[PDB]
Formats: structure tokens, C-alpha cells, sequence
């Protein structure tokens, strides 16, 4: 979208998303997304967060407290597909993990309007 004079960005008249309904979710490449998962486990400092592209490349994962009694995970993927959390307690790996969850690009653009 566009932003500026602290406005924040909506929609034209016209549709002209970029993404379809597909069987699959959506993140932002290279921007910290948060994800929603249910978890029987509440204690956030007792667990772990690891992650590792499907190339082999470390990401920045932190898990974080969400409201409504909600408690999802938060890292900046690089790379696009099947991503894999480690998440354990106290080095043991806890249900649900590793976390499965589905990365792909937003829009097509290497680092936003940049030559190459």
C-alpha cells in the first residue's frame, strides 16, 4: 500500500489482490509474523524457539504472549515453503513440534522496488 502523512493504507474501488484462497496460508518474506497455534502449553520462558528454512537457514524466531488466552510464535522467515519450530521445554520437545507452517512470498519483488 502507500502510507505517508500517518495514513493508513485501505483499497481502491477496483479488486486487484494478489493472492488467492488457496489450501494454504500466507506470510510476509522477510517481516516478523506472528502465528497462531493451539498449543496445550502456556509457559512461554519454559518452552523453546527454534527454526530452519528448507534451505538450512536459521531464522530469528521469538515466541511471545498473545491475548484472548492465545500464544503463537514470531520470526522474520527469509525463505519460502515448509519451515520447521523446534519447540521444546527445558530440552524436551513438547506436543505439536516441531510447528509445521507454510511461508511464501506476499509480492513479487527481491527487497521491495530495487534494481538487481
Amino acid at each position: 500500500g502507500s502510507s505517508g502523512s500517518s495514513g493508513i493504507p485501505g483499497s481502491p474501488f477496483t479488486a486487484k489482490i494478489t493472492d488467492d484462497s488457496r489450501r494454504c496460508s500466507q506470510v510476509k518474506l522477510g517481516s516478523a509474523a506472528d502465528f497462531l497455534l493451539d498449543i496445550s502449553e502456556t509457559d512461554l520462558s519454559s518452552l523453546t524457539a527454534s527454526i530452519k528454512a528448507p534451505s538450512g537457514r536459521d531464522e530469528p524466531c521469538l515466541l511471545k504472549r498473545l491475548p484472548n488466552n492465545h500464544i503463537g510464535i514470531s520470526f522474520i522467515p527469509r525463505e519460502v515453503g515448509e519451515h520447521l519450530v523446534s519447540i521444546k521445554k527445558n530440552g524436551n520437545h513438547v506436543a505439536n513440534s516441531p510447528v509445521s507452517i507454510m511461508v511464501v512470498q506476499s509480492e513479487i519483488g527481491d527487497s521491495g522496488p530495487s534494481s538487481g
